[PDB]
C-alpha cells in the first residue's frame, strides 16, 4: 500500500535509481529507460528514496515535476 | 493496494512486472494488442511496472502516455 | 475491501480475464460477456491483474477507459 | 466492503454472484422483476457480480446501465 | 459498516435481507407502510438487501427509486 | 459508528431499534413528542432503525422525511 | 467517536443520554440554561442522545433545532 | 481524537469536563478570563464538555457561541 | 495526533500544557516572545493547551486569536 | 505522521525540538542559514517544535511566518 | 509514510537526512546536480530532511524553494 512515482523518459538512457532503506544509504539498482517508456515504481521495504537522472516527466501525489539531463 | 490501467494503442505493447525484494529484474511480461486493456495491481511480487510501446495509462496521479 | 472494475460489454464475446496473484502469472479464468451485460469484478487473493479483450466500457477509480476489439 | 445498487428496468433481470477463490463459478442468481432494487455487497463468498437484463446500476465509480 | 435508507411511498413495501455466507436466502422481510422510513445496515447476517414496492432509496451512491 | 438524527414534527413519533443478529425484532421504541430530537447510533444491539410518524431525518446520505 | 454540540436557546434544556446495551433507559439528564453549550460524545455508556427544550444543535450531518 | 477551541469573550468563563463512564459529574472547571484560549481534547477522563459564560467556540462542526 | 500552531504577537506569551488523566493541572508553561512560533501536539502527557497573551493560532478548525490581559 | 517545513529567511534561524514525555526541555537545535529548508516530523522524541528567527513555515494548517 | 520531492536548480545541492531517535545527527548527504530529482521518504532512520543549495521542493503542504549559498 505504499506511494508510487510515475517516470516517463523524454530521451534515451534515463536512470531511475533506487536507494537502500535502512541505516545505510547506497544505490541498489538503476533501471535504465529509453525515450517514451514509462516506469511506475513504488517505495518498498528495500527502496526508501528514488533518484532520477536524465530528461523525464514525473508524477507523484504532490504533482508533476520534470528532471533535466 | 494501487493499480495502473494500461490501454494498448498499437500491437505488442509490453507491460513488464519488476520483482519486489532486494533484487530487481523482470518476472513477467504481459503483451497487449491494440485496444486491449490491462488493469494491474502492485503486489507481494511486483513493486514496479514498466510499459513499452504506445499506450494510454491511468494511475491515481492522472493520465500519462507511453511512446513505443 | 479491495478495489473493483466495472466492465460493460459493447459487443458479443467480450472476455474479462483474471491473472493469478503470486510468483506464477497465468490466466486462471476468462469470463465471457455478451452485448450489454455488466461484470463488476474485484481484485482478490487469486486475481492481481485483469485483462479485457473486445469492445467494452470500463470504469475504475481512475475514471472511464474503453477497450476496442 | 463495497456494494452495488441494481435496479431492474424489465422483468427477469439476473444478478449473479461469482465464487471467491481459485475457482470461479456462479453460486447464486437473484432474479429481479421490473422496478425491484437489490443492494448487494462483495463478501467472503462473492468476489465478482454479473448483471444480465436491462438494469440501472450504481457503484462507487458512478452509473452504468446493462441492457438485455 | 454501510447502510441504506428506505422510505415507503405506498403501503406494503418489503425490505428483505439476504443471508451472508455460502448460501443465499431471505431471512427477514420488514413491511413498511406509506411514509415509514427504515435505515438498515449491512451486517454479519445480511450481505444483500432487496426492496419490493414503491420507495425512495438513499445510499452512499445517491438516490434510486424502486416501483 | 454511524448515527441518524430524528426531529419529531408531530407528537408520538416512534423511533424503533431492530435487533442485530440472526433474529430480527423490535427491542425498543423511543417515543418523541413534537420538537424533540433524538440522535441515535448503530450499535452492537441495533443494526436497523425504523421511524414511524411525521419526522425530519438526517443521515450521512442527506435529509429524508417520514410521514404519519 | 462522533460528538454533538447543543446550545440551549432557553432555560432548562435537557440533554439526555440513553444507555448503550441490550437495555435502553435514561442514565443521565444534563440541564442547560439559556446560552450554555454542551459538547457531548457517544461513548461506552451512551449510544443515543435526546434533546428536550429549545436548542440549536450541530452534528456531522449539519444543523437541526429542537423546540420546546 | 477530537478537540474543541474555546476563546473567552468576557472574564470568568468556565470550561467544565464531565467524567467519561457510568457516572456523569463535573471533575474539572477551567476558568478563562477575557481573551484567553483553551484548546481541549476529548479524553479517557472527559467525554462531554460544557461551556458557561460568553465564549467563541470552534469544533469540527463549525463555529458556535455560548452566552452568559 | 493533532497539533496547534501558536505565533506570539507580543513578548511573554505562555502556551500552557494541562495534564492528561483524572488530574488536571499545568505541567509546563512554554514562554514565547514576539514573533516566535510554537507548533505543539496533543500527547500522552498533554490533553488540553491554554494560551495566555496576544497570539495568532491555527488549528484544524481554522484561525483564532488569543488576547492578553 | 505530521511534519513542518521551515525555510530560513535570514542566517541563524533556530529550529528547536522539545522532548516528548512528562518533561519538557529542548533536546536538539538545528540552525539554518538563509535560504535553507528543513522538513521535520513530529516523532517519538519530539512532540513540540519552536522556531526562532525569520522563517517561512508550512504545516497542514497553512502558512505561518516567524519573525526574529 | 510521507515523502518530499527535490529538484536541483544548480550543481551540488545537498539533500541531508537527520537521524530519528534521541540522538540527532546527519547520517547521509545526497548530492544532486542541476536538473536531477530525488524523491525521498521519512523512514525508520530519517525523521527530518535538510536541503542546502538552490532547489525546487514539493511536499504535501505544497511548493517551497531553497535558495543557495
Ligand atoms: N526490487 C525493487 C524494485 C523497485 C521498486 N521501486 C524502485 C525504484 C527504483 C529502483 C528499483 C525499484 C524493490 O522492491 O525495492
Ligand atoms: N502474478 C503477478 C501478476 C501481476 C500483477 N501486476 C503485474 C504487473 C506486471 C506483470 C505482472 C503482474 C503478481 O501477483 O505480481
Ligand atoms: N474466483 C475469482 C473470481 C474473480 C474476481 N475478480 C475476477 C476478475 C477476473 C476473473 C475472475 C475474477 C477470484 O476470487 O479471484
Ligand atoms: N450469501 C451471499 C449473498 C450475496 C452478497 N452479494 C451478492 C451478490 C450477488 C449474489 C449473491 C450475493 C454472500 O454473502 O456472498
Ligand atoms: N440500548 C440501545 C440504544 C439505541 C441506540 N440506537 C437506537 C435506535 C433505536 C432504539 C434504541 C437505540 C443500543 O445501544 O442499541
Ligand atoms: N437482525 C438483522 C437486522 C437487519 C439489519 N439490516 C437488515 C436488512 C434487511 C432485513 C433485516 C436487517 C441483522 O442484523 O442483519
Ligand atoms: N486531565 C483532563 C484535561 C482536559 C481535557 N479536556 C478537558 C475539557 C474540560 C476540562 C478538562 C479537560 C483530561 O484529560 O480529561
Ligand atoms: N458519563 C457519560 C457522559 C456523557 C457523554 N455524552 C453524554 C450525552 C448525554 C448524557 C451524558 C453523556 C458518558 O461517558 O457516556
Ligand atoms: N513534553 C511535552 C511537550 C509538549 C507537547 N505539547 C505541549 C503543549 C503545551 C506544553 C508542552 C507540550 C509533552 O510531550 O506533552
Ligand atoms: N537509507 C535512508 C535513505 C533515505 C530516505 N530518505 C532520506 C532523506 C535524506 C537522506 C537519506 C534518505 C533511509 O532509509 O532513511
Ligand atoms: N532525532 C530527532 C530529529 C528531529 C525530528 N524532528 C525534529 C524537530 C526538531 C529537532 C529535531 C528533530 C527525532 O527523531 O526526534
Amino acid at each position: 500500500n505504499s506511494d508510487f512515482v510515475v517516470i516517463k523518459a523524454l530521451e534515451d538512457g534515463v536512470n531511475v535509481i533506487g536507494l537502500t532503506r535502512g541505516a545505510d544509504t547506497r544505490f541498489h539498482h538503476s533501471e535504465k529507460l529509453d525515450k517514451g517508456e514509462v516506469l511506475i515504481a513504488q517505495f518498498t521495504e528495500h527502496t526508501s528514496a528514488i533518484k532520477v537522472r536524465g530528461k523525464a516527466y514525473i508524477q507523484t501525489r504532490h504533482g508533476v515535476i520534470e528532471s533535466e539531463g
